């Protein structure tokens, strides 16, 4: 038991109940979980990095071994800085599987200690992605069933500001 | 004998011979078929909502039980307002199947009376999508084999206007 | 014993080691291989057409039966002008297979002598796409493992110019 530290990277724009479920599950299996929020300058996110970090901390801060860090460059550099055991990614559908399989092979060529582990969503969260939730919210749809309360309120603020 | 009403939602940008075949098929099986054209403000369409509705009406007017309606894009609310039996989608490829499977599960959680039924294209239309036809037409390709006459003429007008 | 001429079309933005491996393999099997670089005005490329042609020449010019040509408009027209035997595409993953199956069917309806042949990548190149390489390079990642030397140097030039 060298002690395990797993990185869960994403743009979390915004965090959803799918992300909550995977972090919770991962937190039971590894000693440390780092929610790693990519700044994502290109494909420019709806919520600022600061807001996305705040939402994540609010939604998952009850788990004592979960840390929240914003990061900018490449996953493989971050993995090495963080001395991580593995990266964790959720797999929803075949398009996620093919993309992640490719990226894991790329990151392994860049760093032979890279490792990627995957979880599949619990059946009730299986369609939830941030992209879908943004689409619904932009059409003034109710996203209350799919995201934490702080995220509903952040969308309210976005609507008050024109979006 | 309960009356069935099925919604066929899309951006129809423009309507193609693929959409004509699915609507025709659906019209034979359900009492009422609503071609429901999402305004789609974001991912902004080539043709205006009014032009897309005109193209659809002119291409499907020979079917007596088809209605043509623009809507905002929020499908589950539209389904309820329309008192529909089901939403109809065409499935061309595995990417369509995965996405529609997910959205059907999402819409069912938002409304437990939601229903989605699917058709696959007839083999001669199986590669046709609006997206592909726009791309061909933009490169000054002949799309006459793939779309109704009114659409060919609409593309001509687009080219005369610089596109 | 007829001469074969195969077109390998793409945006090559930039050319990668994946493309190099497919062209090398194709050059052993066909008499003439035409690296055909679509100008691609829409989805506007990082590298100019002239730079993309020069990179491809630099990376593959050691194979004496490979030609390098820019084109605009439709692939099927270019195929006819070039009196080609077939178009060659690489298939990396299921999403490539679906898209190329569709386009082959569509191009055959536009020209019944169209033909498309496919190769799968060698296992060490199987994740590499121009889109991935651009993403990594934009985040200041090292792409040296995945692209020819000429492309690494073209990215250097891009960084010196602000990108």
């Amino acid at each position: 038991m060298s002690k395990t530290r797993v990185i869960y990277p994403g743009t979390f724009d915004p965090i959803t109940n799918g992300h909550v479920d995977l972090v919770t599950r991962a937190s039971r299996m590894f000693d440390e979980v780092v929610v790693a929020i990519a700044i994502g300058h290109h494909k420019n996110p709806l919520f600022s990095l600061e807001e996305r970090v705040a939402l994540a901390q609010s939604s998952l801060g009850h788990l004592s071994n979960v840390e929240f860090v914003g990061f900018d460059g490449l996953l493989v550099n971050f993995f090495k800085e963080q001395k991580a055991t593995a990266v964790l990614r959720g797999l929803r559908a075949v398009s996620d599987f093919e993309y992640e399989f490719q990226l894991a092979n790329m990151n392994r060529q860049l760093d032979p200690h890279f490792e990627a582990v995957f979880l599949t969503p619990s059946e009730q969260y299986s369609f939830i992605s941030s992209t879908l939730i943004r689409e619904i919210a932009r059409l003034k749809g109710d996203v209350t069933k799919f995201v934490p309360q702080a995220v509903v309120e952040a969308f309210e603020r976005k609507h008050q500001q024109g979006w």
